Parts: C-alpha cells; structure tokens; sequence
C-alpha cells in the first residue's frame, strides 16, 4: 500500500525543472563587469 | 528576480556619455592665456 505514497515521491523527485541556471553566473558576470565599471567611473572623472 | 533591478543598474553605469571633456582644459587654456594677457595689459599702459 505504501507503493503509491512512493509514486508521488518518485514524481516529487522528478518535477524540479529549473535547477541548473548556469548563465545565471553569466548575468552575474555582466553585473560583475558593468558593476566593475561602476568602481572606476568617477576615477575617470578624478584623473581628469 | 533581482536580475532585472540590475538590468537597469547595468544600464545606469552605461548611460553616462559626456564625461571626459579634456579640451575643457584647453578652453581653460585659452582662458588662462588670454586672461594671462589681462594680467599685463595695463602694464603696457604703465611702461608707456
């Protein structure tokens, strides 16, 4: 009778369907690069 | 969900588009040169 309780649980393991968003790391990378420009931009203004 | 808040911020870093006006220093230079004539001009008049 427990087999059916597991049927959902087999499903539950299954359904997760948005896990590995790697290039999350790559909008993170864009954030890190543009926001790496944020670090320097008033120093343009400072040299000048 | 924060990625979009950053999308503007990536932009915001970007948009600044009139920063390095170097030859500002060179109308400054013209000011400094002509206004360097201002310093002496009544001394023409004084020698004479």
């Amino acid at each position: 009778f427990t087999l059916i309780e597991l049927m959902i649980v087999v499903a539950i393991i299954g359904i997760l369907a948005a896990i590995a968003i790697p290039q999350y790391q790559n909008y993170v990378a864009r954030s890190e690069g543009a926001s790496a420009l944020a670090s320097v931009n008033p120093l343009k203004t400072t040299v000048e």
